[PDB]
């Protein structure tokens, strides 16, 4: 997804998903401890910092390649052969958050959240889940895409305090896995033969431009939604597994 601004929603698609997460967080009123969002607004411009750093600069983005923000959980791998995928590195940075956290090192670990909850965002994007990259068939495709999402996305706010508690075990990487298994399932709702033949024809007609667009809306607000209650929960399993 997109990480446009580093502390606005406009063209951030990550720290929307983010912010709708700990919203649910905070609608729930049966097993959240709300000093927990408490600290994650304290420490909001660090974690915010994490979430746009991952796509800005090295080492989390590979040398403007971003092959670490990409994860398929059939042969576990990124786009790049033998280059290092999301699922490693996002638990990499769940766990360093958390060991600055016990450590009292505030900025350090909301940093390093940040990060862990970009790299989980990315493999809930159908695209980055089966290493469909800008130069994938049709070339073009991923970038007008995720641009497309920041139109509509606000549109599919989650408004309940149900996330997914405890949904995989303790480890991070399950987590990332199992997110990223979903949305691989989801791919065909957005990459298909109808939409690949549509973004082409719209080069030269506005009607196809439109038309792939609403074609992909559907399963867009799937993987949004999806997305915020698995977010919610991790968040929920990082402080239940740091939090003092
Ligand atoms: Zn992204
Ligand atoms: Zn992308
Ligand atoms: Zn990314």
């Amino acid at each position: 997804w997109s990480a446009g601004d580093k502390h606005k929603e406009g063209v951030n698609s990550h720290l929307w998903i983010v912010n709708r997460a700990i919203d649910i967080m905070s609608r729930n009123t049966t097993l959240v401890k709300q000093d927990r969002v408490a600290q994650l607004n304290e420490w909001r411009t660090e974690l915010e910092n994490g979430i746009y750093a991952a796509d800005y600069e090295n080492p989390y983005y590979d040398n403007s390649t971003f092959a670490s923000h990409f994860y398929d959980p059939d042969n576990g791998k990124t786009y790049i052969p033998f280059a290092k995928q999301a699922k490693e590195t996002g638990a990499k940075y769940f766990k360093l958050a958390g060991e600055s956290y016990k450590n009292k090192d505030m900025k350090q670990a909301f940093f390093y959240l940040g990060l862990s909850l970009h790299y989980l965002g990315d493999v809930n994007q159908p695209m980055h889940a089966a290493n469909f990259t800008n130069l994938s068939y049709p070339q073009g495709f991923h970038s007008k895409y995720e641009n497309f999402v920041d139109t509509i996305k606000d549109n599919y706010k989650v408004t309940d305090g149900n996330g997914y508690w405890n949904w995989k075990g303790t480890n991070p990487e399950e987590w990332i896995h199992g997110a990223a298994v979903v949305a691989k399932q989801d791919y065909s709702g957005i990459v298909n033969d109808n939409t690949k033949d549509w973004f082409v024809k719209a080069a030269v007609s506005q009607e196809y431009a439109d038309k792939w667009r609403a074609e992909v809306t559907p399963m867009t607000g799937k993987r949004l939604m999806d997305a915020q209650r698995v977010t919610a929960g991790y968040i929920q399993l990082w402080f239940d597994t740091y939090g003092d």
